């Protein structure tokens, strides 16, 4: 036992290992995104910068539970980074869809991490996901939804004016 | 009844004011340790520094809980504080494994408190504790462990050397 | 066929993707070396910060490689990053030694990537190999080099003091 | 033969007075796509300036070819600019159509001088073109293939407001 180890749960950790290869997956997916853009028949600078930002974004997410670990004296195990579903993310509108259902998958697996915590008294831990990653999460899925709307309603992916416009006003 | 007085219950005052006498208490143990290194036959002056600094920071942690007592409309009794368990600390390295112990014992009061003020449902009290305590001890205890393990590793407390140099490049 | 694809072979496309993953991976290791120091048992600060700065160097690595494939008509295929050799380093002397073996494997599959990239009368490719990694890695190489051979002159791993005060000293 | 003469191959010489030649054909190029832009029935002020900076950047291509030559001791031999393929280059899309084809001959011709430096075995020259040429090249090959892809997507060259706005918030 770590000598630092107070009122952490052996499933705590465990959790903890398991959010940090989701956040490491989307660091990867978002990456994905990002170079997807950058291709020379798709082209969209403001959207493959954008997922670049959310791509080293979700690298400290990463970072900052790896810290977490160590406070509470858990023990980091790393798994393999599974690559992301898709290689052609199809349109600016698709790329954004797929975001806020990864933000929402990354928010359920938060959700759970909380439900143990709360299960196992661990009022420390319940604070740090509240603190760093919980409204991280609302905020996120917020403005990816915001985005899906915004791009629909402009007429995207029909549209590559609606797409080439949204690249210019909302992410430039 | 204080005419602030709102979802306090008595047993989370009486609780408050325990915390105020070990967070007091907890003072009292650095501020001898720290002049225990400031003897001409110790004398290792950034150990002296360091834990009058942490005698300095558990005063303010009582001072904010007598600010709360008196914020929810709680009654302070102050109590006598009990002289520290040794008046000579015997080395950086013992200093350190008791200051490790010191806060451990002063986190574990704190999850009790929280624990009864989640069970009186009382969430200003949880997110005070939270917010100002919680993650201090868990930070305080990993640098303590993290202090321990270098005194350790460097060949203490028999090598005179070690702590002499811990004194300089880790504390200086 | 990229509207912008010019004497860039298939086999050059594919050899980029290979290199792309293996940095990831590079990028991999070396945030697991750095979080094994910030462990309560390990606590080597610089040791820790040493190796999350080569962490992210490795990611720039991989991201001006997906920039290299976009720029010639290539298609980034991702791969599932692989979790590192080990959980444990054992030592800052032992990290050290396998992150030199780390350079190297990455140095080899550059080598090779240049001889194929050479076979297929492409210039531009051997440049960017030339310009913006080989002397990246003959530099990282000698550094790892000169740590490893100074952390066994000091006595490490045996010397916790060693480990210690080079901590300090070099990569503080 | 010149005294500073030393590797320098006739057949590297002649090529570099027709490299020399086709940069200064670039130039002239550029600068009649310019000026098609200027007209009052076409007035794409930002289609102008984009084509004007890049008959100036040709001009020194071709003026830093013509130092080179003097530098290895080589003769410069000038022949007839011819005028470029269209008077009329019909719309912003088919000008950058017409400049990203005209880009990759430029790029041939370059694969090609660097093929016989290399079969003369004059790494000075092969530095030269792999510096201060390829990924130019390069870099104007995929950024002329970004905007034919965006003109393309908005509805260019039908759509004269996909051209307008093209000019105002990627040109301008
Ligand atoms: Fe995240
Ligand atoms: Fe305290
Ligand atoms: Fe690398
Ligand atoms: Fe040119
Ligand atoms: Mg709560
Ligand atoms: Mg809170």
């Amino acid at each position: 036992t770590s000598q630092v180890r107070q009122n952490y749960h052996q499933d705590s950790e465990k959790a903890i290992n398991r959010q940090i290869r989701l956040e490491l997956y989307a660091s990867y997916v978002y990456l994905s995104m990002s170079y997807y853009f950058d291709r020379d028949d798709v082209a969209l600078k403001n959207f493959a910068k954008y997922f670049l930002h959310q791509s080293h974004e979700e690298r400290e997410h990463a970072e900052k539970l790896m810290k977490l670990q160590n406070q509470r004296g858990g023990r980091i195990f790393l798994q393999d980074i599974q690559k992301p579903d898709k290689d052609d993310w199809e349109s600016g509108l698709r790329a954004m869809e797929k975001a806020l259902k990864l933000e929402k998958k990354v928010n359920q697996s938060l959700l759970e991490l909380h439900k143990l915590a709360t299960k196992k008294n661990d009022p420390h831990l319940c604070d740090f996901i509240e603190t760093h990653y919980l409204n991280e999460q609302v905020k996120a899925i917020k403005e990816l939804g915001d985005h899906v709307t915004n791009l629909r309603k402009m007429g995207a992916p029909r549209s590559g004016l609606a797409e080439y416009l949204f690249d210019k006003h909302t992410l430039g």
